[PDB]
């Protein structure tokens, strides 16, 4: 996804 300056998931 997009990143908002520190999300993840695979």
């Amino acid at each position: 996804q997009p990143d908002h300056e520190g999300t993840y998931d695979y």
